[PDB]
């Protein structure tokens, strides 16, 4: 319930940190990263399990979670540390939408901030524009909503414990 958390500075020469830097790089290597970061948070982490158990059990072959982006501004970042992501949350496939200043806003020194976030996008369909929660496929709903379910560039995501906040990239133009 109280979802303390540590935030561990990755090591450039860590493979984890490559992995991240990577991703990242594929959409924006143009921009420089000044440090990657991963965030540890027990309890937030065991409620996103207990949801992504949940959601393995009851999807099939389903591979219920993806690593997408999340650009926020400075100031956030402790807000979204200790309780994630509790008109849902929208996280990007390409590092370069959320590297946007609307959503990655730069702060007074300059630094913008990008979340490398697992998410549970499960079974999705195509998103119109008026959702508080997602359609039904009965009614037992979506998992997310996609802008295009063929070839998605975003999803969002409607619900507590979604979504897990693991790794925080700091970096500029
Ligand atoms: C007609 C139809 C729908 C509406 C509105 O519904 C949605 C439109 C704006 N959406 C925000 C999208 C921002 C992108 N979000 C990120 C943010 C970080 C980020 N990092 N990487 C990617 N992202 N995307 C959500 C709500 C509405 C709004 C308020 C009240 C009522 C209705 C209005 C008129």
């Amino acid at each position: 319930k109280q979802q303390n958390f540590c935030v561990v500075e990755l090591l450039p020469s860590d493979p984890e940190y490559n992995t991240v830097a990577s991703k990242f790089n594929q959409t924006c290597s143009h921009f420089r990263i000044e440090k990657i970061e991963r965030i540890q948070n027990p309890d937030l982490w065991n409620s996103y399990q207990a949801k992504k158990k949940t959601m393995d059990a009851k999807n099939g072959q389903t591979m219920n979670e993806k690593q997408l982006f999340h650009g926020t501004d400075a100031g956030s970042v402790p807000h979204v540390n200790r309780n994630g992501f509790n008109k849902g949350t929208y996280f990007a496939v390409n590092a370069n939408y959320s590297a946007n200043d609307t959503y990655s806003r730069p702060d007074a020194n300059g630094r913008k901030h990008v979340y490398y976030v697992r998410v549970l996008t499960g079974i999705y369909t195509h998103g119109n524009h008026s959702l508080i929660v997602p359609p039904s496929k009965p009614t037992d709903l979506y998992d997310t909503v996609t802008d295009n379910v063929h070839h998605p560039s975003l999803f969002v995501a409607f619900y507590d414990y979604q979504a897990y906040p693991e790794y925080l990239i700091t970096f500029r133009k």
